[PDB]
């Protein structure tokens, strides 16, 4: 009973967080095996920020300029390299707390947990979605760069995001763990257009199934729709067009509840066209899109 | 930039979770030092649930009947005692991962993080409020009993909640770590009245300050109010009456934003009387009450 915006347990990631200082700037690093990963802008100063020449700035740095501290203990840096927008600092000691892990590039519309950190110390954990336009709407202040996003499958942490930037709009941008930005963004202090965003339709449908499972059923109706008809409504309301691949991933939820996907689409269509009429669904007064079908199945079945 | 429903990092609590089995039933236990704490209903069977005679059921149990497993390793139980609705199982080994901790009884209206667990394994973490009527609106399934709620202050975990029950309404009830229920509840399978609940006014005001800090300002107006006038509106809308102690705890937010507490009350009064007119505040289409003033200051300042 109940449905919450649940994050993965953060302990495995907490054991990987370190502080990285280069010159003036301190941000977070991720220590896995004998490598510390961090955003490359740790090597910048204020005059560099409008458009840093990262290759030249890094040429001025030596291994001993990267101060890496794992809580109390200092790590000895024996190599450094820049890969896309991340720095990889080779250290002489493997992290004893390295969990089983993978680096993955997530798709827009997928969700993950963020462990927000400052000075290598964890502050809090929250769940969010990668928007269809590749931005994230997080909670990050100065010093949070290098905090990571991740998912967990049994004892394996799949790292998918490293935080690099707050755009002038207050929205967030970052990279995969190979330093490739999600979206069109570059690590410099400039206004940068984020694409037109959309609402993640398959996630809203998954959340309506979570609602029915938990007893919030007022939005169920006597109607059905088709993919074509629903997609005309999705177009009007700036929702992602629904495909058979999305219908297929909703199969487990349709099977559990007995509510055909297109019948749930007809509920969503009515909610888009009429609003909530001052009512709530799972404690929300809007249509929630930060739960994937996998998240709903996991939370509704108690996966550990 | 940004404001999220952030939970505390769960690692310190993950290291304390164990599985407790007595007879048929398996639930979670909390291992701190050489004691494992768990809900006493682990000793019940189905015929007991309507009104268990806990003293008689426990008299049938011996130390060797409590199977306690910390992941892979088995703990040896050398004593057992029932304190209110919790069992305390003395074990022969102190938990090496015991963090600095306290047991606290929280006040209604305060918030905490829950580490939802099944079979002693963490599933996810979320933040919630203890309702004014002492219930919690969590996400808990069968097997989640014994999961705990907590707050963290530097390296000290203050445990405040242990999950015991899902009421027939789907709302949740539990105890402090001495086994005393929050609210009028008893650990038996019966319908039990939860008091009339209210919205946590001081938390809604704190969240409106978080909104202004993050740039959501549309609800600010040219008005002011008084405590008396605001409390007439709070009465109508089932909000907790605001006191000077609440105004005082909002001081830091009023000081940071320059918006007097009673002026923010006038914004809240207008929102209660007129609604949101289809707009959102910090991604919500309702007035959020699960952030205390302390939570807002912590998240807005990056406390670790
Ligand atoms: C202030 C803040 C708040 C939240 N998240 C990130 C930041 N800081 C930046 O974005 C700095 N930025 C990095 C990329 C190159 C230009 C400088
Ligand atoms: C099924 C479930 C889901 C979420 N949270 C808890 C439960 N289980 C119970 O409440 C069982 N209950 C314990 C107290 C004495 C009577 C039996």
């Amino acid at each position: 009973s109940g449905f919450r915006k649940m994050a993965f347990p953060s302990g495995k990631v907490e054991g990987c967080m370190v502080q990285v200082t280069c010159g003036t700037t301190t941000l977070n690093g991720l220590w896995l095996d004998d490598v510390v990963y961090c955003p490359r802008h740790v090597i910048c100063t204020s005059e560099d920020m409008l458009n840093p020449n990262y290759e030249d700035l890094l040429i001025r740095k030596s291994n001993h300029n990267f101060l890496v501290q794992a809580g109390n203990v200092q790590l000895r840096v024996i190599g450094h390299s820049m890969q896309n927008c991340v720095l990889k600092l080779k250290v002489d000691t493997a992290n004893p707390k390295t969990p089983k892990y993978k680096f993955v590039r997530i798709q827009p519309g997928q969700t993950f947990s963020v462990l927000a950190c400052y000075n290598g110390s964890p502050s809090g954990v929250y769940q969010c979605a990668m928007r269809p336009n590749f931005t994230i709407k997080g909670s990050f202040l100065n010093g949070s760069c290098g905090s990571v996003g991740f998912n967990i499958d049994y004892d394996c942490v799949s790292f998918c995001y490293m935080h690099h930037m707050e755009l002038p709009t207050g929205v967030h941008a970052g990279t995969d763990l190979e330093g490739n930005f999600y979206g069109p963004f570059v690590d410099r202090q400039t206004a940068q257009a984020a694409g037109t965003d959309t609402t993640i339709t398959v996630n809203v449908l998954a959340w309506l199934y979570a609602a029915v499972i938990n007893g919030d059923r007022w939005f169920l109706n006597r109607f059905t729709t088709t993919l074509n008809d629903f997609n005309l409504v999705a177009m009007k309301y700036n929702y992602e067009p629904l495909t058979q691949d999305h219908v297929d991933i909703l199969g487990p939820l349709s099977a559990q509840t007995g509510i055909a996907v297109l019948d749930m689409c007809a509920s969503l269509k009515e909610l888009l066209q009429n609003g909530m009429n001052g009512r709530t669904i799972l404690g929300s007064a809007l249509l929630e899109d930060e739960f994937t079908p996998f998240d709903v199945v996991r939370q509704c079945s108690g996966v550990t």
